[PDB]
C-alpha cells in the first residue's frame, strides 16, 4: 500500500539531475560513518530531478514535510531558492542551499552574477564542449580492447595500468576513461611474457598496481612476488596498493603522479582551462 | 620555465580526492555558460588532493595567494578549515568550505555530531560496502557482453537500452553499471531482427532512445524511422530523445522511471538506504 514513518530521511532536489547534490550528501555521509557502522543512526535518500517550476517544488516540500525529512537542494533560480527555505519554513522542515555558497564565491572572483537559470531550461540547451567529446572517444578506447591487440594501444594510451589479476583494472580503468584518459590494462599473470612494447613507450604513464595479500591456493601469494619482481625491474613505475582503497582515491593518486610529470612544476596539481 | 598571471583561477582542496568539490565546482560553472562561451570570463580549476597536513595546507595557500586564485575547499577536520579561513584572511584571499553547509544540516536532522575525520586517516580505513561491490559486479556484466550472447543477458539485466547506432548506448550503459544497474545494449539497425528475447522480458525494464535529425547518406533518415515503428509496437517503453543531452541527464531521466516503476508510489523519487 504506501512503499517507504521513521529512519532519518534527506531529500535530495534539484532543477536538474541530483548528481552533484548526491554526490555531495554521499560525501558528508563520512561524517557519520562511525554510528552507521552498526545501524545506531541510520539513513535514507530521496532524490528528485527536474523540480524546475513552483507546482512539483512545493508538493515535494510537502511530501517532504510529511516524511519529516531534511531538505538539501540546489536551483539556479534565486526566487526558486527564496520559495524553498520560505515554503520550507511554512511546513516547519530543515533545508540547505548546498551549492549557493559555491556559486556566489565564484561569481564574486570571477566578478560576474550567475545565469540563474538550470540546465533544464529551454534557453541554452544542448551546446556541449570539446571536453566532453573527447572522453567518449577515452570510453571508446578503454572498452574495446583485447590481449590481441595491446602493442598498438600501449603507444596510444594515456594512463597504462599493470598488474596482478586480482587488482582492480577494469573500474579503474573505466572511471579513468570517464575523466578523459585512454587507459590500457595489462595483466602481469605468470606463464605469460609481457609485450616488448610495454617496455618500448614512454615509461612515465605506466603504473603498477598491487594487492596487500593481508587486507591452499597461494599460488596467489607467487603471482604478487613476480609481480614485483617486474617492478624492481622498472622503477620508474609508481606501485600503488589498492586493496581497501575505492576507485576513486587510486585514481586521483594516479592522476596526481601523471599530471606532476606531464607539466613538470613546482607545486604538483590537476588543472582544467575553461 | 613556469608551466602555468591572469585568468581567473579557482583552487580545489581536500584533505581525500577532491571529486566532490571538483563536481560541484563544475556544476557551479553552469551558472556562468554564457559569458564563458566567448571566453569573456574565462577560469582555470586546480586540484590538491590529499593536502592532510598544516604544512602542505599552507603551502598551499601562499601559492594560491601567489597565484591570485579562490579556494573552494572540503576538509573534516575542524580545525583544519578554521585554520584556512585564517591563513586566507592572512594572505588576503577569498574562500569557501563547500561542504561544512551540508554536513552539519545533515548532522543536526540525524543529531549526531561529525567524524571530524578525512576519509584519508588511518584510523576507520578500508571497510568497503555491500553497495560498492554490487557496482563491481555490474560494471562487469555491462562491458563484458557482444552480440552473440544477448538472450541470456536481457533476463539478467536491470535496464536494457534499444536505439540506433548514433544513439550514445555505451557511455550511457557504461554511466549506470557506475551507479549499479546492469545494462544491456541492443542495437537497432535495418536488415537484422531484434532478439525473440527482447520482447519474452520484462518489457518495463526496455528503454529506447533516439536522435532528432535536425539538432547524400540519409539512409540514416530511414533508420530511424525503422526504429519508431519498433517502438510503436512496443509502446510500453519509454522513448528518450539523446541529442543535445548529457549522458547524466538522460541516466537521470531512466533511473527515474525505473525506480518510479520499481517501487510504484505516490511520489516518483530515488531511494537508497544507508
Ligand atoms: N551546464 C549547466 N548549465 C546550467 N546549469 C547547470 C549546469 N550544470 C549544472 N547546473 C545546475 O547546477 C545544479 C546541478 O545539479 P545536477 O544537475 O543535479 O548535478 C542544478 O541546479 C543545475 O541546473
Ligand atoms: N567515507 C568517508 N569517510 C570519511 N570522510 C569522507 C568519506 N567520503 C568523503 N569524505 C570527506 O569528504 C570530503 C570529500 O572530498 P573528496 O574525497 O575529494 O570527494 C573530504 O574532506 C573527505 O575526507
Ligand atoms: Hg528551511
Ligand atoms: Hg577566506
Ligand atoms: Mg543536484
Ligand atoms: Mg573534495
Amino acid at each position: 500500500d504506501v512503499c517507504e514513518a521513521a529512519g532519518k530521511a534527506i531529500y535530495i532536489v534539484s532543477d536538474g539531475t541530483g548528481w552533484t547534490a548526491e554526490h555531495s550528501v554521499n560525501a558528508a555521509l563520512g561524517q557519520f560513518e562511525n554510528c552507521l557502522a552498526d545501524r545506531g543512526c541510520a539513513v535514507n535518500t530521496h532524490l528528485f530531478s527536474l523540480i524546475d517550476d513552483m507546482d512539483r517544488l512545493i508538493e515535494v516540500i510537502k511530501q517532504a514535510a510529511k516524511e519529516g525529512a531534511l531538505v538539501l537542494y540546489t536551483l539556479a533560480d534565486p526566487s526558486m531558492a527564496e520559495a524553498t527555505k520560505k515554503a520550507c519554513d511554512f511546513w516547519g522542515v530543515p533545508c540547505t542551499d548546498v551549492l549557493r555558497p559555491t556559486v556566489e564565491a565564484i561569481a564574486s572572483h570571477i566578478g560576474v552574477a550567475p545565469s540563474g537559470i538550470p540546465r533544464s531550461s529551454p534557453s541554452r540547451n544542448g551546446r556541449l564542449s570539446e571536453d566532453y567529446f573527447q572522453r567518449i572517444d577515452a570510453i571508446d578506447f578503454t572498452i574495446k580492447q583485447d590481449d590481441g591487440a595491446l602493442p598498438q594501444n600501449l603507444y596510444r594510451a594515456d594512463i597504462v595500468l599493470a598488474g596482478v589479476s586480482r587488482t582492480g583494472k577494469t573500474p579503474l580503468s573505466i572511471y579513468l576513461a570517464q575523466k578523459g584518459y585512454k587507459v590500457a590494462n595489462v595483466p602481469i599473470v605468470m606463464g605469460v611474457d609481457l609485450p616488448k612494447s610495454l617496455f618500448e613507450i614512454n615509461q612515465d604513464k605506466v603504473f603498477g598496481l598491487t594487492i596487500n595479500p593481508a587486507i591452499e591456493m597461494d599460488h596467489v601469494r607467487q603471482e604478487l612476488v613476480h609481480a614485483n619482481q617486474i617492478f624492481a625491474q622498472n622503477p620508474s613505475w609508481p606501485v600503488i596498493a589498492v586493496t581497501g582503497k575505492a576507485i576513486e582515491e587510486t585514481a586521483a593518486v594516479i592522476l596526481g603522479i601523471l599530471h606532476d610529470r606531464k607539466q613538470k612544476c613546482s607545486m604538483p596539481r590537476i588543472s582544467k582551462r575553461y
